[PDB]
This record gives C-alpha cells, structure tokens and sequence, in this order.
C-alpha cells in the first residue's frame, strides 16, 4: 500500500526503466537512472523530467509496454493514473516524483516463475505541431 515491509522480503530485485522519445514528443523526457534495484517492496522515489524543447505548445500522451514480457502486473507504480505528461507550453518544465518497487507476487505465479528485471519500455512519440 504504497509501502511494502510485509513484502520486503531479501529479493535485491533490478529493474529497468526503459524511457524513450521521439519527434511526437519533443520534450527532454530525462530517465533519472536508466535501472535500479529494490528489496521486492522497498518504495523508491525516481522522478521523471521533461523540458518542452517545442517552440509552439505540445500535448503529451505518451505510450508505453509495461513488462519486461510476463510480469507488468506485479510493477508497483502509484495507481489512480497520475502520470501527467499531458501537455506543455514551448520551454515549460515537466517534472514529478514516481515511488515504486516490484510486487514479490512476481514469485508466484507459473507466468512469471523467473523472471525478475522488471520494466516500463516507455515511448514518447504521439504528435508535434512544429518543433
């Protein structure tokens, strides 16, 4: 429950936070890390930045594949929807906070049964006026 410590369990889990970006978004959408690790629960901060490098406005709405194949389900993101790309002004700064760890009900199911580097492969690319 945005907090983990019934669930850290020892599990030093990696993950990859995959962000991309092209012309449809054309904001400098910053990884913090490209990866870090969790104790299956531990609730990490890693913001996310994005400059709008749009000399007009732009929207935001960005795509994404969360999973590295089988899990994505056990990814620990906030809920309720809040990433808010949405839209910006040419030179405005995006930025917030994200928490997050794996779910250890990762170590579960037939599904997943191995895999543990989670991932959010993470494409900014829906539409530019003009940058």
């Amino acid at each position: 429950v945005e907090q983990a410590s019934d669930l850290i369990l020892d599990e030093k889990i990696k993950v990859t936070f995959d962000a991309n970006v092209a012309a449809g978004l054309p904001w400098e959408f910053v990884p913090v890390q490209r990866d870090i690790d969790v104790r299956i629960g531990e609730t990490v901060q890693i913001m996310y930045r994005a400059k709008n490098l749009a000399s007009t406005p732009t929207t935001g709405q960005a795509t994404f594949n969360v999973t590295p194949m089988a899990a994505g389900a056990y990814f620990n993101k906030v809920q309720c929807f809040c990433f808010t790309e949405t839209t910006l002004e040419p030179g405005e700064e995006m930025e917030m906070p994200v928490v997050f760890f794996v779910d250890p009900e990762i170590v579960k199911p037939v599904e997943t049964q191995g895999i543990k580097t989670l991932t959010l492969s993470y494409t900014f690319y829906p539409r530019e006026p003009s940058k």
